[PDB]
């Protein structure tokens, strides 16, 4: 009984989770497109269907 | 008699118990849910429903 008490008290209401966080950190998708001299921008391509009026 | 008093006086009027305290201390469930980055908190994947305004 002793025992049993101790035991008791000292996990008291202590829950084990399964998982961590887990190990896979990267959440975006690679950039894979090409950058040329000829691009507008670093993001921008072109600026095609822009009417200027 | 006299033996048969002087066990009545000693047990006096215990009662006894058939159990203890139970040796399962876990009363929770274990939790299984993931974990990842991507999560806003560490207890909410998301806040679907939530509306700013």
């Amino acid at each position: 009984e002793a025992h049993i008490q101790m035991k008791a008290a000292a996990l008291k209401s202590a829950q084990s989770r399964l998982f961590g966080l887990d190990g896979g950190i990267s959440t975006q998708e690679e950039n894979t497109e090409r950058h040329t001299t000829e691009d507008v921008s670093p993001s921008m391509h072109t600026l095609l269907g822009v009417k200027n009026m």
